[PDB]
């Protein structure tokens, strides 16, 4: 009840919902101030979901970080009572890198809730499908074939036998690989270590408090900052890993306050922010890539792009067919993040204090739980309106309208094709991929 297709993760959700990139997908449909509805008079005709991998075991580096720190808790500690007390026994068992079966879950979801919701054109044109090369991300494309074929398979309006969706480019992650979906290429952003210093200045005003309670309840037991934000990365990774998902939350999350959450989501936006996102010199420049390629599929055109694309696999229909309709594509948040700024999509927010935290008002829509949680989706429409011969383009992040930027945009989010492209300017620029190397 809690957790549904259609509403997500809703579970807990004064604690889940702070957890960032490592919350579950929740949706936002409500947080719209602008009706996800298709307005009257209208007709979707084109339908793009970039979509990241599902809920996931921790990676193996911080995996054995995670386990070796609970060891250690456990061979130096005295006192281990009231909320402490599950620390003695704690038998740490998480798998790595893989996706849990509540993301495997989470996917198939999303790919019922993407067939329902464009079914009047997912009953007969099967989508061209891309994905990221790395087995979570990959997976999950599959989980999201499922469970939008076994509704397809129910859908009375369906045409049958047609062929099925699959994974059509498996896009290479090697170091070699033009990746639009999430680029290693450009040497100097590759360097930066803007995030590092953002996330140390931070952390420094809120966890050596919890540090000093943490020291002061278990006795024995010595901690730096940085672990301190493992346990607290435990809450997520302890919740959802679990047969338990929907009815427990993780013993790990009731060691720190609503409030420290609120620095750790917050921690977690910053982080994002300044790695990926606008905060970094070269982050929405990761983004043009995508960008370059989301406008030629908008005006089913060549993708004209010397960034993050890779010419072998754009210029041939086969790998990059012009006029699909339907297109999905799978990768990682920090890619998703670049391309979510690289469209302009969150140029009314201002740049993220990192001293002190901001509410969803003063960020105006920008969080990493609000845009790259487990199994986040955007959806980029196009559609037909009554009143206007121009196809009209209509953004949703997780739900969420949001208004686009760049164009002159109507009180639905919305802004002609012709005016959206124009406005991307920057991608159709190439961004700033020419300091990638100077
Ligand atoms: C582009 O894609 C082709 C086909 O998958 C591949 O073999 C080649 O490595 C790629 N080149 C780059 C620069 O990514
Ligand atoms: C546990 O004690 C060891 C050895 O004294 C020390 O080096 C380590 O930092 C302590 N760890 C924790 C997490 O308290
Ligand atoms: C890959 O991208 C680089 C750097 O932008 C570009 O110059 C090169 O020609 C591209 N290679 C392929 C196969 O697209
Ligand atoms: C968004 O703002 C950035 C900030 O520099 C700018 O480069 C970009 O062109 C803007 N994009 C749109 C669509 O307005």
């Amino acid at each position: 009840s809690c957790d549904t297709v259609d509403q997500g993760y809703q579970c807990f959700s004064e604690t889940s919902h702070l957890w960032g990139q490592y919350a579950p997908f929740f949706s936002l449909a409500n947080e719209s101030v602008i009706s996800p509805e298709v307005p009257a008079g209208c007709r979707v005709t084109f339908a793009q979901v970039l979509s990241r991998h599902g809920a996931r075991y921790p990676t193996d580096s911080k995996g054995k970080k995670y386990s070796a720190l609970i060891e250690e808790i456990q061979q130096n500690a005295t006192t281990f009572d009231g909320k402490y007390a599950f620390l003695k026994t704690y038998n740490y068992s998480l798998g790595a890198d893989d996706l849990t079966p509540f993301g495997e879950q989470e996917l198939v979801n999303s790919g019922i809730k993407f067939y329902q919701r464009y079914e009047s054109l997912t009953r007969n044109i099967v989508p061209f499908i891309r994905s990221s090369g790395s087995s979570r991300v990959i997976a999950s494309g599959k989980k999201f074939i499922e469970g939008f074929q076994s509704t397809k398979l129910k859908d009375p309006r369906a045409q049958p036998g047609q062929s099925s969706p699959k994974i059509d480019v498996v896009i290479s992650e090697a170091s070699s690989s033009n990746n639009t979906l999430d680029p290693g290429t450009c040497t100097v952003f590759e360097d930066s270590e803007l995030a590092d210093t953002v996330e140390a200045n931070f952390t420094a005003t809120f966890v050596p408090s919890i540090r000093q309670r943490l020291e002061n309840d278990l006795s024995g037991v010595t901690l730096t900052d940085t672990e301190v934000t493992y346990l607290m990365d435990m809450c997520s990774f302890d919740t959802i890993s679990t047969s338990t998902v929907d009815t427990k939350l993780s013993p790990f999350c009731d060691l720190f306050t609503h409030d420290e959450w609120i620095n750790y989501d917050y921690l977690q936006s910053l982080k994002k922010y300044y790695g990926h996102g606008a905060g970094n010199p070269l982050g929405p420049t990761q983004g043009v890539g995508y960008a370059n390629e989301l406008i030629a599929r908008l005006t089913h055109s060549p993708v004209h792009d010397d960034t993050s694309s890779n010419h072998t696999l754009d210029s041939s229909p086969a790998t990059f067919p012009l006029n699909s309709t339907l297109y999905a594509d799978f990768s990682h948040d920090n890619g998703i993040i670049s391309i979510l700024f690289a469209l302009g999509l969150y140029n009314g927010t201002k740049p993220l204090s990192t001293t002190t935290v901001e509410n969803i008002t003063q960020t105006d829509g920008f969080s990493s739980a609000w845009t790259v949680p487990f199994a986040s989706r955007l959806y980029v429409e196009m559609m037909q309106c009554q009143a206007e011969q121009e196809p009209l383009v209509r953004v949703l992040v997780n739900d969420r309208v949001v208004p686009l930027h760049g164009c002159p945009v109507d009180a639905l989010g919305r802004c002609t094709r012709d005016s959206f492209v124009r406005g991307l300017s920057f991608a159709r620029s190439g961004g700033d991929w020419a300091e990638c190397f100077a």
